[PDB]
DNA sequence: CGGCAGTACTG
DNA sequence: CAGTAC
DNA sequence: GCCG
């Protein structure tokens, strides 16, 4: 019940806090692009814990008692129901919204966008006209508005069956399988996250470069951000009316499958859960295996027989939207 | 008092 | 390594 | 920020 990997996650749908958790989330950002990690990771399960209970918190031992709220979290939840505002969100730095603006660059996180903010950049044309930028950086700036938009789950179920046309042309016993948010359901996806295996369990090796070189010469990808090892990148399906959208693209050997599966899924806050509860238990969770602490590797054919090693109920990839 | 997930790319 | 991202 |  402390565990957020043991519970559905359909429990938010009926958020009856919203008034609390739309301030919180002001907080929790601001927070994070300052740089403030550990008080945003708090803010955000906190969120978490009120976007799921199962009623509006009314009085400061309610919201003491729920895991995750804690007396300074209970002080604000009462001031808002008191005042119906939060006073803190008067007084948030100046800095925070240029902040935001430079750490949406993919490949600048907090420390540069600082840094940048120190130098007096405050806009994008800063940024192109003066910074110095990585290549990635570059890449990201000349896709900052594709980066941020979603597209529809439709869309992310037609890059999938690009990429896995390409690969079965190099094997037809492969498998290819689209994680991330599309595989929990959401109606948009930030981008398509397209896992990669071969059930004869060495098949595999390979073909990630070859793919790469085949979805390049048919003018799929348009940019790479990281290419060794693991894909991450930019396509655009062909024809008109279509966008640049982020792909990313990971190849596993079959032993490893079910763990990769469930890591590419998430959410990344359910693998969190689920990986700080296995530490409990003295054992350790990664897209490679699960493991005795330091270790032995477990024997995990599925997804379930992960759950079911850490003693949780089996939850669907939709209830581990967290 | 100290962890807060675990891994992996870049330069 | 620090910074960043999945 | 919260928790053991
Ligand atoms: O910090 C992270 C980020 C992602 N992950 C895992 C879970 C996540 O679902 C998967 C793919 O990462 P994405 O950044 O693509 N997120 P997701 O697909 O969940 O949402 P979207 O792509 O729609 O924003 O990688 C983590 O474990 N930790
Ligand atoms: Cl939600
Ligand atoms: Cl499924
Ligand atoms: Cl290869
Ligand atoms: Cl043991
Ligand atoms: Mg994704
Ligand atoms: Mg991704
Ligand atoms: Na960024």
């Amino acid at each position: 019940d402390k565990w957020v990997c043991a519970q559905p996650s359909s429990q938010k749908a009926t958020n009856h806090n919203l008034h609390i958790t739309e301030k919180l989330e002001v907080l929790a950002k601001a927070y994070s692009v300052q740089g403030d990690k550990w008080r945003a990771l708090g803010y955000a399960k906190a969120i978490n814990a009120l976007k799921s209970f199962h009623k509006p918190v009314t009085s400061y031992q309610e919201a003491c008692s729920i895991p995750g709220i804690g007396k300074r979290m209970a002080e604000k939840i009462i001031e808002i129901l008191e005042s119906g505002h939060l006073r803190k969100l008067d007084h948030i730095s100046e800095s925070v919204p240029v902040l935001e603006l430079f750490s949406n660059i993919w490949g600048a996180g907090t420390k540069t966008a600082q840094m940048w903010y120190q130098q007096g950049f405050r806009s994008l044309e800063d940024i192109r006209s003066q910074a110095s930028l990585t290549t990635q950086q570059a890449i990201g700036l000349k896709h900052y508005s594709d980066f941020l938009e979603r597209m529809p789950r439709e869309e992310a179920t037609e890059i999938e069956q690009t990429v896995q046309k390409a690969a079965q042309a190099f094997n037809s016993g492969l498998l290819c399988v689209a994680c991330g948010s599309y595989r929990r359901g959401k109606a948009t996806c930030g981008d398509v996250d397209v896992l990669i295996t071969h059930p004869d369990g060495r098949s595999h090796r390979g073909i990630f470069s070859r793919l790469l070189d085949s979805l390049r010469q048919e003018g799929f990808l348009t940019d790479d951000l990281v290419s060794q090892g693991k894909y991450l990148g930019v396509c655009r399906l062909p024809g008109p009316g279509r966008r640049h959208r982020r792909l990313d693209i990971i190849v596993v050997p079959y032993s490893e499958f079910a763990c990769a599966l469930l890591y590419f899924t998430g959410s990344a806050h359910f693998n969190r859960s689920m990986r700080a509860l296995a530490k409990t238990k003295g054992m350790s969770l990664s897209e490679h295996a699960l493991s005795t602490a330091v270790g032995r590797v477990l024997p995990t054919p599925t997804e379930k027989d992960v759950f079911r090693l850490l003693g949780l109920p089996y939850r669907e990839p939709a209830e581990r939207d967290w």
